[PDB]
C-alpha cells in the first residue's frame, strides 16, 4: 500500500569500507535503524500485530498490552498509532522522561509499576490484564511471530542482498526473534551458514539485550538454530559502536557495535568469511546516555 | 557501490491516513529522516563534497570547514567520516552536550567561538580560516551544489514517486536548497505545479529554519521559483508534529510539523489538490528539547 506500513523492511545491507581483517573476508552490515522507528523492533511489532489480525484475535480500536520500555515499546506504540490500535505499555516508574517520552510520542498507554516489582513486576501484571481481558498480550519472548517476521523477511532479504555468498551470520540475543527467524531461513538453503549469536559477558551491560540463565532462555529461541554463541564485553561493544561512526560513518546503537565486534572476531578468524551482522538501531537514543559523549 | 553512500535518498514518499480534509485532497510526505543521519541535509552534505571532489578542489585527508551546528553539522561530520575528510565545525560556545555529541561522535573537530560572536561570528571565523588556506568552506546557504542535489535526486524523486499528480509542493525554507532544487526540477514539466514555501512567523522559532530578513535571502534562492510563501506559527507547527506521531505513527521534528501544517491549508483550500510536503528529520533529536513527551 502507500502507507508508512511500506517502509518496514527491506533495509539496506552495506559493507564495512574500513574496519576488519584484509585477508579476504567481507562484513556486511543490516541497517535496521532504517525502519519507521528506528529499529530492529519495528519488524517483529508489524508482525505480532499483523499475524494476529489475520486470526480474528484483534481489529482496530482493540487493547494492546505488552511489558517493555525499550525498542519493542517505541515500535508497538507506532504501529499502534499507524494501523488504529490502542496500546498498553508497562515498566517499572524508575524509566527517565525521554525514554517514556519515544513511547508516548505515539499516544501510547504507559502503565507504571514500583522500582521494586520492577521488569518482572510489569510482565506479572501485563499477564494478568490479558487473562482478566483487559487486552491482547504480544509477549515478545514466546510470541513465534516475532522470529515469523524474520523468516519471512529478514532472512530472504539478507540471502537476496549478499546474492547466497553469506557464510557467517552475527546477531545480538535479545528476544532471539531475529537470529531465530533468520537462521530457520538459511537452513534451507543448500549452502551451510553458520548462525553465530551474542550475549553479553557476565556483568556487561549492552541496552536492547541481556543475558539469559543458562536454563532460562526465552521460549522462542531454538538452541539447535544457532551454531555458536559468543560472549561480547561491554567495552568491547561501546568501542566498536564508537568506531563504526568514527571510520564508516555508521551512526549505531551499542548492541550494534557488538555485533560487528562480534563479526570482526569471526572475520579475523575465517579468512575470505562472507559476514553479515545486524545493525539494531541509530545511535541518536543513545546519545543522552553518554556513551557517544 | 555498496556503502552507506547509497542509502542517502530514495527516501520514501507516503500517504497521511488520518489527518487533513475530506474533500479529495491527498497529503504525501517525503520521509528525508530515512537518510542515513536522519535528514535532509544527508543529500546536501554529499553533493557539496562529491561536486568539490569532480572539480579536483578537494581529496580524502583534506578539511573541510562549515559554521554550523545543527542537521548541517551532523551531515557533513557524518560524509566526512563516510568518504575520509577532516570536518571542521564552527559555532559558538553554548550548545548543549547532547548537541555536541551529535557532531563529535562521527569524528569531526569543534571549534568554538564566544557567545559573544555567535553564529554570525563563527561564521566569520569559518570565512577567515578558509582565506588562511586552513581548509575547503562549503558555505551551505551559497553553494549551488546544495540546491543541485535536489534538482537531480529529491525533485525526480517525487515526480516519478507521484506518477507526475502531484499539484502542489510544500517546503519550510532553510538554506532554501531543497525548495529552490526541487523546483527548479518540477518547473521542467509539461503540467503545472504551485511550489510552496514556509517561513516561520515573526517571535516564532522553528528549528531548522529562520525568518530570513526581506531582503537578504541565501544566496542559492531565486525568488521566480517560488509561487507562494506561508507563514507558519511555531505552536502551531509543534501541534501538528505531535499529531502527525500520535494519528499517523510519523515521528519527526518541528519544522517538519509545519511543512505538514503548511500541507494542510493548501489541502483545505484546493479540493483535489495533490500535496506533497517534505519530512526534514526524525523526532529523536528532539525529544530532550520537550517539544514532545
Ligand atoms: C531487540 C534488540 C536486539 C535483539 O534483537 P532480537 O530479535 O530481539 O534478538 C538487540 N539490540 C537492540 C537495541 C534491540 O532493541
Ligand atoms: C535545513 C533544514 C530545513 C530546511 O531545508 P533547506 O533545504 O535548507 O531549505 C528544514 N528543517 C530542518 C530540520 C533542517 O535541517
Amino acid at each position: 500500500m502507500n502507507t508508512l506500513e511500506q517502509t518496514i523492511g527491506n533495509t539496506p545491507l552495506v559493507k564495512l569500507q574500513r574496519i576488519g581483517p584484509d585477508n579476504g573476508s567481507e562484513i556486511w552490515v543490516k541497517l535496521e535503524g532504517n525502519n519507521p522507528a528506528g529499529s530492529v523492533k519495528d519488524r517483529a511489532a508489524l508482525s505480532m500485530i499483523v499475524e494476529a489480525e489475520k486470526r480474528g484475535e484483534i481489529k482496530p480500536g482493540d487493547v494492546l498490552i505488552e511489558a517493555t520500555s525499550g525498542n519493542t515499546g517505541i515500535a508497538l506504540a507506532m504501529i499502534a498509532a499507524l494501523k488504529g490500535y490502542r496500546m498498553k505499555l508497562l515498566m517499572p516508574d524508575n524509566m527517565s522522561q525521554e525514554r517514556r517520552a519515544a513511547m508516548r510520542a505515539y499516544g501510547a498507554e504507559l502503565i507504571l509499576v514500583t522500582k521494586e516489582q520492577g521488569m518482572e513486576g510489569a510482565r506479572d501484571l501485563a499477564l494478568a490484564m490479558s487473562e482478566r481481558g483487559e487486552g491482547k498480550l504480544l509477549d515478545q519472548f514466546n510470541n513465534p511471530d516475532n522470529p515469523y517476521a524474520h523468516y519471512t523477511t529478514t532472512g530472504p532479504e539478507i540471502w537476496r542482498q549478499t546474492s547466497g555468498r553469506i557464510t557467517h551470520f552475527v546477531s545480538s540475543m535479545g528476544t532471539t526473534g531475529t537470529i531465530t527467524g533468520v537462521s530457520r531461513f538459511l537452513r534451507e538453503q543448500e549452502k551451510p551458514v553458520t548462525i553465530v549469536g551474542l550475549q553479553p559477558e557476565e556483568g556487561s551491560s549492552i541496552p536492547g539485550i541481556r543475558r539469559w540463565p543458562a536454563e532460562y532462555m526465552p521460549g522462542i529461541f531454538n538452541a539447535s538454530l544457532v551454531d555458536e554463541v559468543l560472549d561480547i564485553h561491554q567495552n568491547d561493544a561501546e568501542n566498536t559502536m564508537r568506531e563504526l561512526a568514527v571510520r564508516e560513518g555508521i551512526f549505531c546503537g551499542v548492541s550494534s557495535g557488538g555485533a560487528v565486534a562480534g563479526a570482526l572476531r569471526v572475520a579475523r578468524a575465517t579468512p575470505g568469511a562472507i559476514v553479515v551482522a545486524i545493525i539494531c538501531d541509530r545511535g541518536d537514543r543513545y546519545l543522552s546516555t553518554g556513551v557517544f559523549g
